[PDB]
């Protein structure tokens, strides 16, 4: 078992949970690839039994009659149908475990608090839209954000998957210009072009909310416009720099990831969008300041009258901090849930402590957990971490086109 | 067959073919990644020596020459007769530069080809170690126009103990543990401070007392040596617009000189081989001054700046850290002591990655160490995928000699 040290406090733990790691990662004794973003009835039954055992253990009913009965039920379904169906309680447990097991999520202190919408009876893209709107309404809750996941029907043989083509439920369009530059969000140029291909009349703003492209099994994707009253946005202002508001920057309240696959007990849900609330560096540092995103850092530095002709003035650092201040100030002013990187990382340290007692460890991806500004000012920078794959899980999956 | 590596800022993709030549195992397995952990015979010696001699002759474009073959034969014969072998001076220089080039945790490797190598393999005593160390410091400091240097003491050999420098760096500030558990000075150096005291050093009582050297010659107890204060260049810290900052009485030293790592070249081990370059400002301004377990000055600075330290969302920590880093850069520049900011350094490292892709087909790099401890994603290295692996010649950690 790996020995894991916190360098701020000098405390030591052993991650015994890593010994249970299901699937293999990208590293070998010869080289580490930890910094890379994207590195049969019999097998299904094996995963299903592992999951059922896990669940019954969690509710303190291992080797109970109910446990053995459930195992028999699953064996019978698979033998008859080649697959099986989760009880609603198992779906809820599985979704929370997948969040709990996500090594790249710093917000996992909240894992036990998740609203799970069962959309496994969904039949049409039209109904997919209704479920998505209800999710957004619930999760947004007028700015008092609540964590939620909506689970669409599982993958099955001889039927296409349900898919949400958009990477998130709310995203800003990115429009390619004649010179090769982008107006709007460069991260979304591909999905923007697909929306246009499927009949969407594009705007030409910097913050146009994208329509949804929803795919019901074996159908071409269908285009749906989100009602603007459903999409809560926050205009950005700064508490002391009066000109900041004039920049016309804004962002949306609800981070709702919609392109990942949920795996539970060998079953796969290719459409299962989930949402929480934002950590401020996601917006202020990554979305607005990344050179391949909105890339506004230098615009802000010009407005602050910073010396941008020498790196050693640390103009980039100063401009970035004020942008993060503006995000935090603006979300709080607008009464929309947001957490700063210091509070989030402190809660994650608490989570690590909880998980050490509960499970003997916690899979975590250091490069993703440490915030993109002020890294070593947060306690997570000083914490050694072990990264491994546990199931239930959220997995990346190929784009449906 | 080879790891595919993407840069996310630019969208460019390369394959790290050099990784396939990795010479030792790291700590990761397909089951779990330990990349974030800080500290995770004749036939073998001959294989390592032949590989190194081959690297050398390739480096000078004389692969296959009569000189190349003669050296291979000579080394194999020497190992057979003596159990070990000796490097030629030119091989030592090449080997030290390669070890720097190979160091996955160093962001300053654009400079790898410019290294002054002092050959101290003739050293016979701790007194003589001290002479070599003093000369290294004087040369490398160069009145503030810093020059990268390494001094190589005699290699490990059977029948004889090692030369060792007990100190973790040539210049370090004492850390004096107080009764209540607190530390006056640098908490990172409490152990070496206590050992100096155990070995006859009369301690000071300041926050910035330069430690003496504990130098160990083979099969001898360590001996204590005081550095002439005129030899240790220091920089008082002030801030260009926060006038009270100077009154904190902070200072740092010019020369970062790591002295506790082992240099490995062609199977030969040099347990004493201190090296020095120049500082990147975040090492001082962010880590040394702001780590909670180091000087820990962040809150006091923030309060003097009149920041709201009552809630985290004002980002008082971030604002104060940036100004401390500004003070470090301003002060070193004012004192005319070489220093590099994290933006300039990471940009130069990206150039180094490019050079190395063409030259060797890859570059071993430890992402967690390369990305600076403030403003990570504002630097290009944050967006660059990296492959971490071990090549030799190398600088390696080694157990403390006590
Ligand atoms: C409740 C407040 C939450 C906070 C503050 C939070 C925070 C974060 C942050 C900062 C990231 C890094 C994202 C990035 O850099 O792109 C992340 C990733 C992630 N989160 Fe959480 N999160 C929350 C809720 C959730 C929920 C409800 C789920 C699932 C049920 C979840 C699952 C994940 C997954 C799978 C990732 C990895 C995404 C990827 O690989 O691109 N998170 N989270
Ligand atoms: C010339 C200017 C140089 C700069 C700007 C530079 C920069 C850095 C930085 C910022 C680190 C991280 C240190 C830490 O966080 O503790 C580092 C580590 C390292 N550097 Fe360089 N360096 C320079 C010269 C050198 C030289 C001359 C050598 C050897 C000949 C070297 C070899 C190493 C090694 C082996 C490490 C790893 C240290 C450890 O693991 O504790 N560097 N360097
Ligand atoms: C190359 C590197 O792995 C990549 O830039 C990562 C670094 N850490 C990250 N961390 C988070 N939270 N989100 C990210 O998108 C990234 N990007
Ligand atoms: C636990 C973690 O590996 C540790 O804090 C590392 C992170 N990255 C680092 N990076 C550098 N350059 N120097 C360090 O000391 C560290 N410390
Ligand atoms: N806090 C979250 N749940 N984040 C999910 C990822 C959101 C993504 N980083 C974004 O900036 O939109
Ligand atoms: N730039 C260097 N060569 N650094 C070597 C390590 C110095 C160490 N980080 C310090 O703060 O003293
Ligand atoms: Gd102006
Ligand atoms: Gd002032
Ligand atoms: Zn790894």
């Amino acid at each position: 078992f790996p020995r894991v040290k916190n360098w701020e406090v000098g405390s030591i733990t052993y991650d015994t949970l890593s010994a249970q790691a299901q699937q293999d990662g990208p590293c070998t004794p010869r080289r580490c690839l930890g910094s890379l973003v994207f590195p049969a009835p019999e097998q299904l039954l094996s995963q299903a039994r592992d999951f059922i055992n896990q669940y019954y253990s969690s509710i303190k009913r291992s080797g109970s009659q109910a446990h053995e009965q459930r195992l028999q039920e699953v064996e019978a379904e698979v033998a008859a149908t080649g697959t099986y169906q989760l009880r609603e309680s198992e779906l809820v447990f599985g979704a929370k475990q997948a969040w709990r097991n996500a090594p790249r999520c710093v917000g996992r202190i909240q894992w036990g608090k998740l609203q799970v919408f069962d959309a496994r009876d969904c039949r049409s893209a039209q109904e997919m839209f209704t479920y998505i709107c209800n999710h957004i309404k619930y999760a947004t809750n007028r700015g008092n954000l609540r964590s939620a996941i909506t689970v669409f029907p599982q993958r099955c043989p001889g039927r296409g998957d349900f898919r949400i083509w958009n990477s998130q439920l709310v995203r800003y369009a990115g429009y390619r210009q004649q010179d090769g530059s982008v107006r709007g969000d460069p991260a979304n140029v591909e999905i923007t072009e697909l929306c246009i291909q499927h009949g969407w009349t594009p705007g030409n703003g910097r913050f146009d909310v994208l329509p949804l492209l929803l795919q019901a099994p074996d159908e071409p994707p269908e285009l749906f416009l989100l009602p603007p009253e459903l999409v809560l946005e926050v205009p950005l202002e700064h508490p002391t720099l009066e000109w900041f508001a004039a920049l016309g920057l804004r962002w949306y309240a609800l981070p709702a990831v919609s392109n990942m696959l949920l795996e539970i007990g060998g079953l796969e849900f290719p459409a299962a969008p989930f949402s929480g609330w934002y950590m401020s560096t996601e917006i202020g540092t990554r979305n607005l300041c990344d050179p391949h995103r909105y890339n506004i850092l230098e615009d802000v530095a010009v407005c602050m009258d910073l010396d941008t002709r020498t790196t050693s003035s640390l103009w980039k650092d100063k401009a970035a901090v004020e942008i993060n201040v503006a995000v935090l100030h603006s979300y709080q002013l607008a009464k929309v849930t947001i957490v700063d990187h210091h509070a989030a990382t402190a809660s994650f340290m608490k989570h690590l402590e909880n998980e050490q007692k509960a499970r003997g460890g916690c899979p975590a991806d250091w490069a993703w957990i440490v915030p993109p500004i002020s890294g070593s000012l947060t306690p997570v920078f000083h914490q050694e971490m072990v990264n491994y794959f546990l199931s239930p899980a959220f997995r990346y999956q190929p784009d449906p086109w």
